[PDB]
Protein backbone atom coordinates (compact mmCIF):
# COMPACT_ATOMS: atom_id res chain seq x y z
CA UNK A 1 0.00 0.00 0.00
CA UNK A 2 1.04 3.76 0.37
CA UNK A 3 2.48 5.56 3.20
CA UNK A 4 -0.24 7.36 4.97
CA UNK A 5 1.32 11.22 4.25
CA UNK A 6 0.53 13.80 6.74
CA UNK A 7 0.18 17.31 5.96
CA UNK A 8 0.92 19.85 8.31
CA UNK A 9 3.26 22.75 9.16
CA UNK A 10 6.95 22.15 9.76
CA UNK A 11 6.04 22.40 14.03
CA UNK A 12 3.97 20.61 16.40
CA UNK A 13 0.38 22.38 16.40
CA UNK A 14 -2.38 20.47 16.41
CA UNK A 15 -0.29 17.37 14.33
CA UNK A 16 1.81 16.63 17.06
CA UNK A 17 -0.30 14.05 19.06
CA UNK A 18 -0.99 12.32 15.37
CA UNK A 19 2.70 11.84 14.70
CA UNK A 20 3.17 10.28 18.80
CA UNK A 21 0.65 7.97 18.21
CA UNK A 22 1.56 6.73 14.61
CA UNK A 23 5.00 6.48 15.93
CA UNK A 24 4.23 4.51 18.99
CA UNK A 25 1.66 2.03 16.77
CA UNK A 26 5.42 1.25 14.35
CA UNK A 27 3.49 3.35 11.24
CA UNK A 28 5.76 4.15 8.62
CA UNK A 29 4.10 7.62 7.34
CA UNK A 30 5.26 10.77 5.51
CA UNK A 31 5.16 14.45 6.19
CA UNK A 32 4.23 16.76 3.60
CA UNK A 33 5.00 20.51 5.32
CA UNK A 34 2.97 23.54 4.35
CA UNK A 35 6.11 26.09 4.47
CA UNK A 36 3.84 28.88 2.58
CA UNK A 37 0.45 30.11 2.06
CA UNK A 38 0.48 29.62 -1.31
CA UNK A 39 1.13 25.89 -0.29
CA UNK A 40 -2.22 25.99 1.69
CA UNK A 41 -4.10 27.35 -0.95
CA UNK A 42 -3.08 24.33 -3.06
CA UNK A 43 -4.72 22.56 -0.82
CA UNK A 44 -7.40 23.77 -0.61
CA UNK A 45 -7.91 24.39 -4.30
CA UNK A 46 -7.24 20.89 -5.04
CA UNK A 47 -9.98 19.49 -2.73
CA UNK A 48 -8.01 18.04 0.08
CA UNK A 49 -9.63 19.60 2.88
CA UNK A 50 -13.51 19.37 3.70
CA UNK A 51 -13.54 22.35 5.88
CA UNK A 52 -10.78 24.51 4.11
CA UNK A 53 -8.18 23.50 7.44
CA UNK A 54 -5.32 21.37 7.88
CA UNK A 55 -4.00 18.87 9.63
CA UNK A 56 -5.02 16.30 6.81
CA UNK A 57 -3.91 12.64 6.71
CA UNK A 58 -3.94 10.63 3.53
CA UNK A 59 -4.60 7.03 4.78
CA UNK A 60 -6.50 3.91 3.29
CA UNK A 61 -8.08 5.95 0.47
CA UNK A 62 -9.34 8.91 2.86
CA UNK A 63 -8.01 12.23 3.17
CA UNK A 64 -8.92 12.43 6.74
CA UNK A 65 -9.65 15.91 8.76
CA UNK A 66 -10.38 16.64 11.99
CA UNK A 67 -7.42 15.89 14.59
CA UNK A 68 -9.98 13.42 16.81
CA UNK A 69 -11.36 11.86 13.74
CA UNK A 70 -7.58 11.06 12.23
CA UNK A 71 -6.50 9.46 15.81
CA UNK A 72 -9.67 7.74 16.43
CA UNK A 73 -9.21 5.80 13.34
CA UNK A 74 -5.27 5.15 13.49
CA UNK A 75 -5.98 4.00 17.88
CA UNK A 76 -8.68 2.00 15.96
CA UNK A 77 -6.32 0.04 13.20
CA UNK A 78 -3.87 -0.42 15.25
CA UNK A 79 -5.55 -1.79 18.33
CA UNK A 80 -4.60 0.88 20.72
CA UNK A 81 -8.05 1.99 21.19
CA UNK A 82 -9.53 -0.81 23.77
CA UNK A 83 -10.66 -4.44 23.69
CA UNK A 84 -14.21 -3.30 23.96
CA UNK A 85 -17.32 -0.29 24.15
CA UNK A 86 -16.52 0.00 27.77
CA UNK A 87 -13.02 0.00 27.54
CA UNK A 88 -13.26 2.62 24.47
CA UNK A 89 -15.48 5.11 26.82
CA UNK A 90 -12.97 5.22 29.48
CA UNK A 91 -10.38 6.02 27.28
CA UNK A 92 -12.03 8.64 25.30
CA UNK A 93 -12.90 10.04 29.29
CA UNK A 94 -9.43 10.30 30.19
CA UNK A 95 -8.28 11.27 26.60
CA UNK A 96 -10.41 14.00 26.37
CA UNK A 97 -9.79 15.02 29.75
CA UNK A 98 -5.94 15.42 28.41
CA UNK A 99 -7.17 17.30 25.27
CA UNK A 100 -8.67 20.03 27.41
CA UNK A 101 -5.19 20.71 29.29
CA UNK A 102 -3.52 19.97 26.18
CA UNK A 103 -5.42 22.73 24.50
CA UNK A 104 -4.96 25.31 27.48
CA UNK A 105 -0.90 24.54 26.69
CA UNK A 106 -1.16 24.77 23.40
CA UNK A 107 -2.96 28.33 22.80
CA UNK A 108 -0.99 29.72 25.97
CA UNK A 109 1.61 31.19 23.67
CA UNK A 110 -1.19 32.86 21.45
CA UNK A 111 -2.68 35.00 24.14
CA UNK A 112 -2.10 38.97 25.28
CA UNK A 113 0.81 39.82 28.00
CA UNK A 114 -1.63 40.73 30.00
CA UNK A 115 -3.75 37.66 29.89
CA UNK A 116 -0.82 35.45 30.27
CA UNK A 117 0.30 35.81 34.12
CA UNK A 118 -2.81 34.35 35.36
CA UNK A 119 -3.82 31.89 32.82
CA UNK A 120 -0.40 30.11 33.54
CA UNK A 121 -1.33 30.28 37.23
CA UNK A 122 -4.34 28.79 36.22
CA UNK A 123 -3.09 26.08 33.89
CA UNK A 124 -0.65 25.14 36.56
CA UNK A 125 -3.55 25.05 39.47
CA UNK A 126 -5.72 22.62 37.42
CA UNK A 127 -2.92 20.62 36.44
CA UNK A 128 -1.96 20.35 40.59
CA UNK A 129 -5.17 19.76 41.36
CA UNK A 130 -7.50 18.09 39.15
CA UNK A 131 -5.50 16.69 35.69
CA UNK A 132 -2.85 15.02 37.46
CA UNK A 133 -4.57 13.63 40.77
CA UNK A 134 -7.14 11.96 38.78
CA UNK A 135 -4.58 10.26 36.40
CA UNK A 136 -2.48 9.13 39.60
CA UNK A 137 -5.73 8.06 40.99
CA UNK A 138 -6.72 5.93 37.97
CA UNK A 139 -3.05 4.41 38.52
CA UNK A 140 -3.59 3.90 41.63
CA UNK A 141 -6.95 2.09 41.71
CA UNK A 142 -5.21 -1.30 39.60
CA UNK A 143 -1.52 -0.74 40.02
CA UNK A 144 -0.90 -1.77 36.54
CA UNK A 145 1.50 -0.67 34.15
CA UNK A 146 -1.06 0.84 31.74
CA UNK A 147 -4.20 2.96 32.44
CA UNK A 148 -6.60 0.89 30.54
CA UNK A 149 -7.16 -2.89 30.42
CA UNK A 150 -3.90 -3.74 31.20
CA UNK A 151 -2.96 -3.18 27.89
CA UNK A 152 -1.00 -0.19 26.17
CA UNK A 153 -3.62 2.06 24.65
CA UNK A 154 -3.29 5.79 22.89
CA UNK A 155 -4.57 6.70 26.76
CA UNK A 156 -0.74 5.91 27.83
CA UNK A 157 0.57 7.35 24.90
CA UNK A 158 -0.93 11.09 24.58
CA UNK A 159 -1.38 11.29 28.55
CA UNK A 160 3.18 11.01 27.98
CA UNK A 161 2.82 13.19 24.97
CA UNK A 162 1.41 15.47 27.70
CA UNK A 163 3.80 14.52 30.68
CA UNK A 164 6.84 16.11 28.27
CA UNK A 165 4.97 19.39 27.58
CA UNK A 166 3.98 19.37 31.29
CA UNK A 167 7.88 19.01 31.75
CA UNK A 168 8.75 22.07 29.74
CA UNK A 169 6.73 23.89 31.47
CA UNK A 170 7.78 23.16 35.17
CA UNK A 171 9.59 20.37 35.85
CA UNK A 172 8.27 19.97 39.39
CA UNK A 173 4.46 19.82 38.70
CA UNK A 174 5.03 16.08 38.42
CA UNK A 175 6.79 15.87 41.48
CA UNK A 176 4.26 14.69 44.13
CA UNK A 177 2.75 12.11 41.10
CA UNK A 178 5.16 8.81 41.34
CA UNK A 179 2.82 6.76 39.31
CA UNK A 180 2.30 9.20 36.82
CA UNK A 181 6.53 9.83 36.57
CA UNK A 182 6.88 5.48 36.75
CA UNK A 183 4.42 5.80 33.60
CA UNK A 184 6.22 8.08 31.56
CA UNK A 185 9.47 6.36 32.12
CA UNK A 186 7.88 2.60 31.60
CA UNK A 187 6.36 4.74 27.60
CA UNK A 188 9.48 6.05 26.88
CA UNK A 189 11.00 2.98 27.25
CA UNK A 190 8.75 0.75 24.63
CA UNK A 191 11.25 0.62 21.40
CA UNK A 192 8.80 2.07 19.40
CA UNK A 193 8.62 5.21 21.79
CA UNK A 194 12.47 5.77 22.43
CA UNK A 195 12.75 5.29 18.88
CA UNK A 196 10.70 8.52 18.28
CA UNK A 197 11.94 10.32 21.34
CA UNK A 198 15.18 9.93 19.76
CA UNK A 199 17.42 13.05 17.38
CA UNK A 200 16.07 12.69 14.04
CA UNK A 201 12.19 11.47 14.40
CA UNK A 202 9.69 13.07 13.54
CA UNK A 203 9.39 14.44 16.91
CA UNK A 204 9.16 18.10 16.26
CA UNK A 205 10.24 20.88 18.65
CA UNK A 206 8.65 23.35 20.54
CA UNK A 207 7.90 27.34 18.88
CA UNK B 1 -31.68 4.17 33.36
CA UNK B 2 -28.85 6.61 32.01
CA UNK B 3 -28.97 9.26 34.39
CA UNK B 4 -27.90 13.21 32.91
CA UNK B 5 -26.80 15.45 35.71
CA UNK B 6 -26.19 18.73 33.91
CA UNK B 7 -27.88 22.28 34.77
CA UNK B 8 -31.00 22.40 33.61
CA UNK B 9 -29.74 23.62 30.40
CA UNK B 10 -28.71 23.08 26.75
CA UNK B 11 -24.86 23.40 27.17
CA UNK B 12 -22.70 20.65 26.43
CA UNK B 13 -25.38 18.15 27.53
CA UNK B 14 -27.70 19.01 25.06
CA UNK B 15 -26.43 16.73 21.65
CA UNK B 16 -26.50 14.38 24.24
CA UNK B 17 -30.25 14.77 24.72
CA UNK B 18 -30.78 14.56 21.16
CA UNK B 19 -28.81 11.25 21.00
CA UNK B 20 -30.40 9.49 23.41
CA UNK B 21 -33.69 10.54 22.08
CA UNK B 22 -33.37 9.89 18.38
CA UNK B 23 -31.64 6.37 19.45
CA UNK B 24 -35.32 5.72 21.18
CA UNK B 25 -33.47 5.81 24.75
CA UNK B 26 -35.45 6.65 27.87
CA UNK B 27 -33.31 8.91 30.54
CA UNK B 28 -33.51 10.66 34.02
CA UNK B 29 -32.10 14.22 34.37
CA UNK B 30 -30.66 15.53 37.87
CA UNK B 31 -30.66 18.79 37.64
CA UNK B 32 -27.78 21.45 39.64
CA UNK B 33 -29.31 24.22 40.61
CA UNK B 34 -27.20 25.36 43.13
CA UNK B 35 -23.21 25.39 43.30
CA UNK B 36 -23.80 22.64 46.11
CA UNK B 37 -25.68 20.83 43.86
CA UNK B 38 -21.95 20.67 42.06
CA UNK B 39 -20.07 20.27 44.97
CA UNK B 40 -22.13 17.29 45.82
CA UNK B 41 -21.00 15.23 42.55
CA UNK B 42 -17.26 16.18 43.38
CA UNK B 43 -16.80 15.08 47.06
CA UNK B 44 -19.06 12.30 46.33
CA UNK B 45 -16.10 11.38 43.74
CA UNK B 46 -18.76 11.30 40.58
CA UNK B 47 -16.98 13.47 38.47
CA UNK B 48 -13.41 12.51 36.84
CA UNK B 49 -12.40 15.81 36.14
CA UNK B 50 -14.87 17.89 38.80
CA UNK B 51 -16.69 18.56 35.91
CA UNK B 52 -20.10 18.06 33.88
CA UNK B 53 -21.55 17.16 31.51
CA UNK B 54 -21.53 13.54 33.62
CA UNK B 55 -24.07 10.59 32.46
CA UNK B 56 -24.48 7.35 34.27
CA UNK B 57 -24.66 4.75 31.77
CA UNK B 58 -24.06 0.62 32.15
CA UNK B 59 -22.42 1.07 35.94
CA UNK B 60 -20.01 4.16 34.85
CA UNK B 61 -20.18 7.44 35.70
CA UNK B 62 -18.88 8.78 31.97
CA UNK B 63 -17.74 12.55 32.12
CA UNK B 64 -16.62 14.60 28.85
CA UNK B 65 -18.61 15.24 26.13
CA UNK B 66 -17.29 13.51 23.62
CA UNK B 67 -17.24 10.13 25.80
CA UNK B 68 -20.54 9.88 26.25
CA UNK B 69 -21.54 10.77 22.95
CA UNK B 70 -19.11 8.16 21.69
CA UNK B 71 -20.43 5.58 23.40
CA UNK B 72 -23.85 5.69 22.98
CA UNK B 73 -23.37 5.85 19.04
CA UNK B 74 -22.02 2.99 19.32
CA UNK B 75 -23.96 1.12 21.93
CA UNK B 76 -27.30 1.94 19.78
CA UNK B 77 -25.86 1.08 16.05
CA UNK B 78 -25.85 5.01 15.29
CA UNK B 79 -22.07 5.23 14.99
CA UNK B 80 -21.51 3.23 11.22
CA UNK B 81 -20.34 -0.49 10.45
CA UNK B 82 -16.85 -0.34 10.24
CA UNK B 83 -13.48 2.12 11.12
CA UNK B 84 -13.92 3.43 7.08
CA UNK B 85 -17.26 4.44 7.89
CA UNK B 86 -16.66 5.83 11.46
CA UNK B 87 -13.44 7.74 10.25
CA UNK B 88 -15.99 9.40 7.56
CA UNK B 89 -18.36 9.81 10.83
CA UNK B 90 -15.81 11.09 12.90
CA UNK B 91 -14.36 13.95 10.55
CA UNK B 92 -18.49 15.13 9.64
CA UNK B 93 -19.29 15.59 13.47
CA UNK B 94 -15.56 16.73 14.93
CA UNK B 95 -16.43 19.95 11.84
CA UNK B 96 -20.12 20.23 13.23
CA UNK B 97 -19.17 19.99 16.93
CA UNK B 98 -16.04 23.46 15.77
CA UNK B 99 -18.70 24.96 14.75
CA UNK B 100 -21.19 24.42 17.40
CA UNK B 101 -18.46 25.44 19.55
CA UNK B 102 -18.21 28.79 18.22
CA UNK B 103 -21.88 29.06 18.65
CA UNK B 104 -22.45 27.64 22.25
CA UNK B 105 -20.09 30.35 23.87
CA UNK B 106 -21.28 33.09 21.78
CA UNK B 107 -22.98 34.42 24.82
CA UNK B 108 -19.82 34.54 27.19
CA UNK B 109 -18.03 36.21 24.43
CA UNK B 110 -16.46 39.60 25.95
CA UNK B 111 -19.44 42.15 24.73
CA UNK B 112 -16.86 44.57 22.64
CA UNK B 113 -15.85 41.50 20.80
CA UNK B 114 -19.65 40.23 20.18
CA UNK B 115 -20.02 41.69 16.85
CA UNK B 116 -16.84 40.86 15.41
CA UNK B 117 -17.70 36.75 16.15
CA UNK B 118 -21.02 36.21 15.62
CA UNK B 119 -19.90 37.97 11.86
CA UNK B 120 -17.51 35.30 11.19
CA UNK B 121 -19.35 32.76 12.61
CA UNK B 122 -21.74 33.35 9.41
CA UNK B 123 -19.31 33.87 7.31
CA UNK B 124 -17.93 30.26 8.36
CA UNK B 125 -21.10 29.11 8.06
CA UNK B 126 -22.03 30.65 4.57
CA UNK B 127 -18.45 29.37 3.26
CA UNK B 128 -17.02 26.70 5.47
CA UNK B 129 -19.81 24.16 6.89
CA UNK B 130 -22.69 24.48 5.08
CA UNK B 131 -21.35 24.25 1.61
CA UNK B 132 -19.03 21.01 2.74
CA UNK B 133 -22.14 19.38 3.60
CA UNK B 134 -24.38 20.04 1.06
CA UNK B 135 -21.07 18.48 -1.03
CA UNK B 136 -21.59 15.24 0.85
CA UNK B 137 -25.27 14.87 0.29
CA UNK B 138 -24.86 15.66 -3.24
CA UNK B 139 -21.93 13.44 -3.83
CA UNK B 140 -24.55 10.02 -2.58
CA UNK B 141 -27.60 11.69 -3.42
CA UNK B 142 -28.76 9.52 -1.05
CA UNK B 143 -31.23 10.42 2.31
CA UNK B 144 -28.29 10.10 5.15
CA UNK B 145 -24.66 11.70 5.40
CA UNK B 146 -22.86 8.17 5.84
CA UNK B 147 -24.09 4.46 4.61
CA UNK B 148 -27.12 5.25 3.27
CA UNK B 149 -28.04 4.69 6.88
CA UNK B 150 -29.31 6.44 9.83
CA UNK B 151 -26.02 7.86 11.83
CA UNK B 152 -25.33 10.34 14.99
CA UNK B 153 -24.08 12.72 12.02
CA UNK B 154 -27.53 13.37 10.67
CA UNK B 155 -28.87 13.45 14.37
CA UNK B 156 -26.00 16.08 14.93
CA UNK B 157 -26.19 17.71 11.96
CA UNK B 158 -29.49 18.38 12.35
CA UNK B 159 -29.67 19.82 15.57
CA UNK B 160 -27.10 21.93 14.09
CA UNK B 161 -29.24 23.77 11.24
CA UNK B 162 -31.67 23.94 14.32
CA UNK B 163 -28.90 26.26 16.32
CA UNK B 164 -28.15 28.36 12.87
CA UNK B 165 -31.66 29.07 12.24
CA UNK B 166 -32.69 30.59 15.70
CA UNK B 167 -28.86 33.03 14.89
CA UNK B 168 -30.13 33.83 11.28
CA UNK B 169 -32.99 31.55 8.84
CA UNK B 170 -31.20 32.78 5.85
CA UNK B 171 -28.20 31.52 6.37
CA UNK B 172 -29.81 27.32 5.06
CA UNK B 173 -31.58 29.25 2.60
CA UNK B 174 -29.47 28.20 -0.75
CA UNK B 175 -28.76 24.60 0.47
CA UNK B 176 -31.33 23.00 -0.57
CA UNK B 177 -30.17 19.42 0.49
CA UNK B 178 -29.34 20.62 4.00
CA UNK B 179 -32.83 21.85 3.91
CA UNK B 180 -34.44 18.72 2.30
CA UNK B 181 -32.36 16.37 5.12
CA UNK B 182 -33.88 18.56 8.69
CA UNK B 183 -37.11 18.01 6.70
CA UNK B 184 -36.91 14.26 6.46
CA UNK B 185 -34.37 13.57 9.59
CA UNK B 186 -37.25 16.30 11.80
CA UNK B 187 -40.00 13.37 11.11
CA UNK B 188 -38.35 10.28 11.77
CA UNK B 189 -40.82 9.51 15.10
CA UNK B 190 -38.34 9.79 17.73
CA UNK B 191 -36.92 12.83 16.55
CA UNK B 192 -40.27 14.15 16.05
CA UNK B 193 -41.22 13.44 19.42
CA UNK B 194 -38.13 14.91 20.65
CA UNK B 195 -39.09 18.31 19.09
CA UNK B 196 -42.95 18.41 20.58
CA UNK B 197 -43.47 20.44 23.34
CA UNK B 198 -42.78 18.61 26.58
CA UNK B 199 -39.88 17.02 25.92
CA UNK B 200 -36.27 16.84 27.77
CA UNK B 201 -35.24 19.26 24.68
CA UNK B 202 -33.82 22.11 26.08
CA UNK B 203 -34.77 26.34 24.97
CA UNK B 204 -32.27 28.52 24.43
CA UNK B 205 -30.52 30.36 27.46
CA UNK B 206 -31.25 34.16 27.96
CA UNK B 207 -29.63 35.40 31.02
Amino acid sequence: AEKPKLHYFNARGRMESTRWLAAAAGVEFEEKFIKSAEDLDKLRNDGYLMFQQVPMVEIDGMKLVQTRAILNYIASKYNLYGKDIKERALIDMYIEGIADLGEMILLLPVCPPEEKDAKLALIKEKIKNRYFPAFEKVLKSHGQDYLVGNKLSRADIHLVELLYYVEELDSSLISSFPLLKALKTRISNLPTVKKFLQPGSPRKPPM
